[PDB]
């Protein structure tokens, strides 16, 4: 059972308790977007991250308990409409603004409970393609081989590994498309306790995750708890939600970035990952993420389809 977050008087984790860290309640966000959650009714902001009024280049005072309604006139009306109470935590509106002082960004949100969880990022045939390369495949390794390198081409990433798990859930890279100099891990296995069942399980129900700068410190939420609740807000559907210290701790040491994988979930298990890496810090443009998403679906199905054909 995991242990109460760290601005609930819970531990910092060590390596005797990788499995109890509650990943998904972090409190905080990735600096390179802004976060606020709002009531799912009223539409008044409940909470914001602590770079949010910089970010979208509003006065702290005006942002806290400003409604949606008189901060997002355009999209408010398309945006309740779009997640109504009791849809899939799943369901996503997407709209992209013109934002005068942050340029142009991308608006994801979803609704977890009565809460809307808003994540602004700036925004930046090839899916066909890519997908049709998938599918023509003739067989798993060849899946594998063309999953990376066209995940590769895609997003510049300087490593795609196809991550597999055992049953015993410790994990082997079977392919990887990687940029010249670098080491291979091909064939390389490692602990399940790299990636522990928490974050399995997680990863089994939110399909993408990643950390834009291993080095970059985390941004609060302020409040830390959802006050409709007073417990905290689930941010596990929220890419911009803080990564976990001990998997930034372990990609720093790798020399790695920044980080992004995708989840290839074959008859409800998770399979693997698509796990990418790139030297420098690095953010991934939000539609690209999506195209990402498409492909991971394909490459799932594809896996059950070629594991079929043996
Ligand atoms: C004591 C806890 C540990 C720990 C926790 C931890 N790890 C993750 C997430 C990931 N770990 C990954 C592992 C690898 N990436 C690689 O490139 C290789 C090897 C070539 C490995 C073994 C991966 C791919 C992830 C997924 C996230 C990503 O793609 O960047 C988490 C969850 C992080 C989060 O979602 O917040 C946690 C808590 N890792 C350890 O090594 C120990 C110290």
């Amino acid at each position: 059972p995991f242990f109460p977050p760290l601005y609930l008087g819970g531990p910092e984790i060590t390596t005797e308790n990788c499995e109890r860290e509650p990943i998904h309640i972090p409190g905080s966000i990735q600096p390179h977007g802004a976060l606020l959650t709002a009531d799912g009714h009223s539409g008044e902001v409940l909470q914001m991250s602590l770079n949010a009024a910089t970010f979208l280049g509003q006065e702290p005072t005006v942002l806290r308990g400003q409604t949606l309604a008189a901060l997002l006139p355009e999209q408010w009306p398309a945006l309740q409409a779009a997640l109504p109470p009791g849809c899939p935590d799943a369901l996503q509106y997407r709209a992209t603004l013109d934002w005068p002082a942050a340029g142009h960004l991308s608006l994801t949100v979803h609704r977890v409970g009565e809460l809307l969880i808003l994540e602004f990022e700036p925004t930046e045939h090839a899916l066909r393609n890519a997908m049709s390369a998938l599918e023509s495949a003739p067989n798993l390794r060849a899946l594998a081989e063309v999953a990376t390198q066209t995940v590769r081409e895609l997003t510049g990433f300087d490593r795609v590994m196809l991550y597999k798990f055992a049953p015993d859930a410790t994990g082997e890279v079977i392919a990887e498309a990687r940029r010249e100099g670098l080491h291979a891990f091909l064939g390389h296995r490692f602990p399940a306790s790299h990636i522990p069942a928490q974050a399995r399980a997680l990863y089994t129900r939110h399909l993408l995750r990643l950390t834009a700068d291993t080095r970059a410190a985390a941004v609060p939420l302020d409040p830390v708890l959802n006050p409709q609740t007073n417990a905290p807000t689930p941010l596990g559907g929220a890419v911009l939600r803080a990564t976990s210290p001990m998997h930034m701790q372990f990609l720093r040491n790798m020399g790695v970035g920044s980080s992004l994988s995708v989840s290839v979930v074959v008859g409800g298990q998770l399979w693997g990952l698509i796990a990418c890496h790139h030297q420098t810090p690095y953010v991934l443009p939000p539609d690209l993420r999506t195209t990402l998403e498409y492909l991971g679906r394909e490459l799932s199905e594809q896996v059950q389809v070629k594991e079929a054909l043996e």
